[PDB]
């Protein structure tokens, strides 16, 4: 059931930013290794004293990283004569976000009708401010309010090319790579406790719970009415065998933050042919694949809708695959982004729910749990 | 002339490290880049709850990247529990350094006969102590010594595989890339006053200056014993026409520190290619090359050192040539590598001196600046 409560007009996830010391080197490592074009900038030759801000762009992907520059070149600076183009951004907070967290996502950025609007009814609903409403150039209006941890979710809406401030990449310095990776499916957060995660972030945006179908968590997810903007949130679930991963992040992060980016592909073996092939050359790694056994037993789940080479091409890849009773789910783990056992990427491709396809086809993977399981005693059998 | 005056035995360049706020992307994007190999880590996975360390080589070159876990990890460790395997290490001033400078060398470190020695002589000679010697497990000593700004000189003596504590990498993690790097050259500091830096540092390591032979600096070069530990370093010249890149660089850097690294190749030629074919596709760039009136005058200038083809090839490649009295000296230069215009790298190759070849051989190119000057209006007046 999806009771289409949204309290404002939400559109689709816009871009995802990262907060970083040295936006350079992880913006280059991260084109690099998922495919992405550089696409805008706004640094110091485009007169922004304040930060380095640096797009890739994948189809409708966006990754924004940022870091700060020496606040000395910016002091005589007052944010009503600010060269930043971000104007929320804060040497301070900037820093203090990537001391006590690494490397991470500080914004979840979605496109709105009005974001003033949108600002304005998730406070008075519950939202705690980030940053107020500002109109960039008369043409973007960009505001923010908490969603978890120091993870912000960022209202843009537009008048009528990233934001005002911005300049196109060079061509020279645009190198036109392409993986396959074509937009965001979900982002997904880790809470100590979910029951009041959900119930704040619920509350002010009228976002609603998608429906599912002890492995250390438990979660639920927020959706838009389209159900094209998807939310899951994690808690961890103590006292089990293993000790949850939702804790260990937890306690790498300094507490609640972004865990997973699901980005999805219009063709994932493409992908993950070309990602695995740059992991060792300064892409990404994968997780350790499943046995021989998951890919036996995946003719009884999904062979009327993979044939036995499309299966052997996972197989071949490392990828997993879930079903619903709806649509079918193609999925893959990289390893930890960066230095902490925290954020990761999850590289997805669904299939069925025709109408376009329809939002969360084939749910989020949570099957995999039990069939990994019992697919590692089965090797184990061996 | 060379006095020979070191007053401890000094070996070669052993390593340079980084001070990152995340280890793992710099690490990944200078391998990528320069072609080096992913060597040795200590980290989450080695034991070490402090801080990651990454080393990648080429032939002799050595960088090390290191960045600071949350201290809550090791909260309960004292320095004699550490499990930091770099036991000079300190949380804060890692974060001080990286908020202040942005990325770029904390540590330059030499080989010397005994580290302990080392630290002692210098520090009776004026050296300011930054962290005193340390013996890691019965076999390395390592010590540290202010060198300028936040940049320290690291003594490292071994009695007889990098640190201990450091582990060999996995081999599928250890693509071996190589570009043809082989040694650091140089290491080259920018200060506000050349004539205090140079007393400190020769007065503390007996380091002579090497001979040389307004473009906005001044500068000198110190060298060991038989010069190949070579440490230039600069001043700014102010009121020039075009603002001195050395003040630029104090204003970013927020003072003092390395200004770039000088890594010698076996084949500039093919170095540059593999470089040049990376750098839009997460590797690095190259400042614009020189105007073909300067690869014109090349024939008059080192027509005797190389062909014609070797020359074009030069000119395909934007190499610089210039010339002692001694040898010649082919260099290149990147842009800056990272979001701040500071720290930079040279490639170079040095063709001469032969006896082995004589440290700095050839020079360091600072007659490249009257020659671009000559060529640029020379291609002004086509
Ligand atoms: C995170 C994850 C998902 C997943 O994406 C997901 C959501 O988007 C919505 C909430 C439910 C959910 O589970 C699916 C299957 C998984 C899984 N993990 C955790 C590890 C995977 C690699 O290492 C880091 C974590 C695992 O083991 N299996 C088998
Ligand atoms: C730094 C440099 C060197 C060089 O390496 C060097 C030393 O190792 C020892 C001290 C003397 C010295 O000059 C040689 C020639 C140069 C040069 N620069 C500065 C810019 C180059 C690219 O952008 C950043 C700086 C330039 O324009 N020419 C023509
Ligand atoms: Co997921
Ligand atoms: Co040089």
């Amino acid at each position: 059931k999806n009771p289409k409560s949204d309290k404002f007009k939400v559109k689709r996830f816009h871009h995802i930013e990262f907060w970083c010391g040295d936006a350079t080197n992880v913006a280059r490592r991260f084109s690099w290794g998922l495919g992405m074009r550089f696409s805008a900038k706004s640094d110091l030759s485009t007169g922004n004293m304040v930060h380095a801000s640096y797009l890739l762009t994948s189809g409708d992907l966006r990754f924004l990283f940022t870091a700060p520059y020496s606040p000395s070149l910016s002091a005589g600076e007052i944010k009503p004569t600010t060269t930043a183009s971000i104007p929320s951004f804060d040497h301070g907070s900037c820093r203090s976000f990537f001391s006590s967290h690494g490397l991470g996502v500080r914004a979840v950025a979605i496109e709105v009708e009005d974001a003033e609007s949108a600002f304005s009814i998730s406070v008075a609903n519950g939202a705690i401010p980030s940053s107020p409403p500002i109109v960039l150039n008369e043409a973007v209006t960009i505001a923010e309010v908490k969603l978890y941890g120091d993870v912000v979710l960022r209202y843009v809406s537009y008048k009528a090319e990233f934001l005002p401030g911005f300049e196109r990449v060079e061509d020279a310095s645009s190198f036109p790579l392409d993986y396959g990776i074509r937009r965001l499916d979900h982002a997904v957060g880790n809470v100590p406790e979910l029951g009041p995660a959900l119930t704040y972030v619920a509350g002010f945006t009228g976002f609603h719970q998608f429906a599912e179908f002890e492995s250390g968590l438990n979660s639920a997810v927020l959706a838009s009415n389209d159900e094209m903007v998807l939310l899951p949130i994690n808690e961890p679930v103590h006292g089990t065998k293993r000790k949850s991963q939702i804790q260990t992040y937890l306690e790498h992060n300094e507490g609640a933050g972004l865990q997973h980016l699901a980005l999805m592909s219009e063709d994932i073996f493409r992908t993950l042919r070309e990602m695995r092939k740059r992991s060792s050359i300064g892409g990404f790694d994968f997780m350790p694949s499943p046995p021989p056994t998951y890919y036996q037993n995946l003719k009884k789940r999904v062979g009327d809708v993979l044939s036995d080479d499309q299966i052997k091409e996972c197989e071949e890849l490392g990828i997993l695959v879930d079903r619903d009773d709806q649509g079918t789910l193609l999925q893959i783990f990289t390893k930890p982004l960066g230095d902490r056992p925290t954020i990761f990427i999850e590289i997805i491709q669904r299939v069925g729910c025709m109408m376009y396809q329809s939002g969360g086809c084939g749910g989020f993977g949570k099957g995999n749990f039990s069939l990994l399981f019992k697919s590692i005693e089965e090797y184990e059998k061996t």
